[PDB]
Order: structure tokens, then C-alpha cells, then sequence
């Protein structure tokens, strides 16, 4: 009978407080794709739910001396969270220590930038510094950059490294204000990019993907939800409801 | 020495091909692809040996109406006839309530293969009429996805291709595209593969964008220990770049 527990993240335009002039409480505080996809959830597989947004901001990455995880990556670790409902990339790392359900969405990592320049991949940021560039902190973007072997990112990571307290920003939002502040390429999650990117004709995707990834709902590891809640997604894209959800929430000259 | 395992596949260019050899071949040495390149991989990552066999019934998987039996790899996963199948296998509702998949190496989607120069524009063009025939490779999932289709346009083509499947559905891909070459006929084809041939065949189009989308896994008896696993390392592949290395390799008008 017991409600699961939900840890989210605020995310445009996966989960967002809804606004009103009336306050809300609860559950009723919150919209999005995410809050959609985990209400068809909760009608498919029968279970009620509690949303908390993650305490400490963050979606969640390993300390480099430490070794401890944060964000909504931790709280499934500790079993403070039955599940995460959020744009949480599945990740190499991360399904080493949490489960996942297979992808409801695919992305991949581009670059978000103004329109009207020379700069057409992301090797053409690593050549240079005049044009800073970062990424959200720890989340998989940064991860990805922190790991990666390739010689263009691996470069990349160096710069951003570098100029860490300037570069990396606390959330997508802070990485849009940079980009439209300042001499500034943000490192973003495609599906994000399209959303802003038909909002600010401005700005614009640069490059193509540099990865592949899905975003899946979070589980503790060997929770009994992950292959409950993958094959719900499923049924959710064959029905095409995932389509329908996705358009409903993304919508220039 | 651990026994081998057993892996399933079908002949699908350039997932799986037989070798061009004047030299006769053995063993697994006779096979290459895109997913001969993913198992040799997995082996190494995963320390297995394995020996390759083809899907006895030569088909990818459905369930029967009647006696609600499986075919083709799936039937031979959940006889535990095969340890693994690596093959463009979808991973989808039906087939994940009774066999097991790792998280997708490759995301696709049914599309339309046809001539070009034609005002046919999507698959909505192509059910409101009868003089283009179409159809799809029987028990596999495209077929499955119209079976159960619910939607208004794909109910009408479902309804079409039932009542002329002795012609209209055919046994593989390869088969599908002679029809297209051959007759006035639209083939219903996984995107991925489409890219292949259309970019060898150029009398031949894409029409329409993606119908649905999904992702191609390793398949693996239900409850298999195998199958995270091969997540793991197909998220490990992932990351480094050599999945795309591979899709280079093997799609490389
Ligand atoms: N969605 C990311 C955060 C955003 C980013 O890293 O670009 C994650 O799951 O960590
Ligand atoms: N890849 C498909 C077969 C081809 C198709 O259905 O279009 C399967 O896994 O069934
Ligand atoms: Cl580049
Ligand atoms: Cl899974
Ligand atoms: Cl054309
Ligand atoms: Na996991
Ligand atoms: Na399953």
C-alpha cells in the first residue's frame, strides 16, 4: 500500500513547478514529460507516489578521492528514493551501482551556441579558448569529458578543468544564460538543446551527437521496479503515448 | 575450460554475413558484421567463448494466435537453445515479458522503403490506397508492431497486409527489397537498415520519417545472468566510441 518515494530534479521541460496564483501542495506542485510519464506509470504497474525534489540539486557523480556518489544517483545507493523520475542519463558508471529501466528518450551530447560563427564541431572549440565552454556539474555530460580517452575531449576536459569556477554551472539553466551572456558554447543533452533551441532563435545546436544515450527511470540496484517499469515503457511506445507526451511538452523564422 | 556459449543469429547484411571466401571456411571464422565485431568484443570484455549458429527456422521471433508458441531466436532463447542471440534483434513489449535483453547497442525505427520519384510522403499515403502494395518480413517486429497496432493508419495497413500476406510478406529483407526492385511494392524496414540500402541502391528512398522507435539488444534467456552484464559492456562500448567505429565500419549515392 505504501507510496514510493520519487526523486526528481527541476528540468524544463521534463519537470517544472506549475505555475498559479494558488498555492500548491504536493504531488499538485509539479508538471512536465517526467511528472506525465511517471503518472501513466503509477496507473500501469498500481502504485501511489510521493515526488521530492533531490536535496542536494545535483544528478549525480562520483568523488574522485572520496569515492562517494551524489545526487539522485545517492539517494537511490542509500534506498532514500524508491525511484528517479527524471532526465537521468544511463550511464556506464552508473549502472555499475544503480539499476535503470531500458530508455524512454535518446540523446546524445552537442553543444549549444550562437548562431552566425565559424565554429562547427566540437574539435573547433578544443583548438581554442577565446570561446569558453563547459557543462552542468557532475552530471554525465561532465563525466563523460572527465573520462573520456578521445584526444578532442580529453582536451576539452583540461579546459574545463581549468576554468572549472567559471565554466561548469549548477544546471542547464545557468548554462542558457551563459551562452546568451557571454562568449560562451554550453556542452548539453540534444533533447534539451531542441527544446531551447525553439524558444531562443538565437541559438542553435552545433555539430551533430557526439554520443548515444537514453534516459531511464532510476532504481536501487536489484529493486524489483527496473524490469516492471522497462516494460511499461515499452507499451507506453508502442501505444505511442511517449510521442504524444514528448510533442505535447517540446511543441523560428 | 568453461563451455562456450551458444549465440543465435540470422543473416542480415551488415548486422551478419557470410564471409567472401574462395578459401572454404569453419567455425566462426565464417561470419562477419557489425555484430560479429559487438560478440567479439563482448567476449573479450565478458571472458566467454562462444560458438555462432544460425536461427534454425530462420526467422526473428513471433508468438502464434492459436497455440501462443514462439519461433524463430526468441523461441530459442526461452528453450534455452541458445545462451545468447547477437543479432539486429528488437527489443520490444511482447518479447520482453518472456526473454531478457541487455540495453540497446543501436536505436532504430520502422520506416518505408520504396523507388523514388513517387508523391507517396508517409505511410498515411500509403494505407488510403491499394495499387502499391507493402508489406513487411514476416514474424519479426515490424509485422508484430502492425498486428497489434491500435492506430487508425496502422490498423488499415495491418488489415491489407493480413489479407495478402502469401504476397505481400516475405522472409527476409533481403526478399523485401527484390519485391520493391521488382514489382510495384513499399517495404516496411527498420531505419538502420533502410540507411544501408539506400546508400548502395540510389533508385531507392526513404519515404517518410520513423513510424516508432526502439532499440536493438543482445537477447538472453529469461533471468539470464548474462544479460547486465552486456549491458555493462555495451555502455563501456558506448562510452569509448567504439560502436560508432563499428556503425562506421559496416554502413561506411
Ligand atoms: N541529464 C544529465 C544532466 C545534464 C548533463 O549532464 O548534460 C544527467 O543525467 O546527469
Ligand atoms: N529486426 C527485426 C526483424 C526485421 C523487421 O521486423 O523489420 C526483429 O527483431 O524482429
Ligand atoms: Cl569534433
Ligand atoms: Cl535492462
Ligand atoms: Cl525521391
Ligand atoms: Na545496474
Ligand atoms: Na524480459
Amino acid at each position: 500500500n505504501r507510496s514510493l518515494i520519487v526523486t526528481t530534479i527541476l528540468e524544463e521541460p521534463y519537470v517544472l513547478f506549475k505555475k498559479s496564483d494558488k498555492p500548491l501542495y504536493g504531488n499538485d506542485r509539479f508538471e512536465g514529460y517526467c511528472i506525465d510519464l511517471l503518472r501513466e506509470l503509477s496507473t500501469i504497474l498500481g502504485f501511489t507516489y510521493e515526488i521530492r525534489l533531490v536535496e542536494d540539486g545535483k544528478y549525480g557523480a562520483q568523488d574522485d578521492v572520496n569515492g562517494q556518489w551524489n545526487g539522485m544517483v545517492r539517494e537511490l545507493i542509500d534506498h532514500k528514493a524508491d525511484l528517479a523520475v527524471a532526465p537521468l542519463a544511463i550511464t556506464y558508471v552508473r549502472e555499475k551501482v544503480i539499476d535503470f529501466s531500458k530508455p524512454f528518450m535518446t540523446l546524445g551530447i552537442s553543444i549549444l551556441y550562437r548562431k552566425g560563427t565559424p565554429i562547427d564541431s566540437a574539435d573547433d572549440l578544443a583548438k581554442q579558448t577565446k570561446i569558453e565552454y563547459g557543462a552542468v556539474e557532475d552530471g554525465a555530460t561532465m563525466t563523460f569529458f572527465k573520462r573520456s580517452k578521445i584526444s578532442t575531449y580529453d582536451k576539452m576536459w583540461a579546459f574545463m578543468s581549468s576554468r572549472r569556477q567559471s565554466v561548469l554551472v549548477k544546471s542547464n539553466e545557468e548554462g542558457i544564460q551563459r551562452v546568451l551572456t557571454s562568449d560562451y558554447a554550453f556542452l548539453m543533452e540534444s533533447t534539451t538543446i531542441e527544446f531551447v533551441t525553439q524558444r531562443n532563435c538565437n541559438l542553435t545546436q552545433i555539430g551533430g551527437l557526439i554520443d548515444s544515450k537514453g534516459y531511464g527511470v532510476g532504481t536501487p540496484m536489484g529493486s524489483p521496479y527496473r524490469d516492471k517499469i522497462t516494460i511499461a515503457i515499452l507499451q507506453l511506445q508502442e501505444e505511442g503515448k511517449l510521442h504524444m507526451m514528448k510533442e505535447k511538452w517540446w511543441r523560428c523564422p
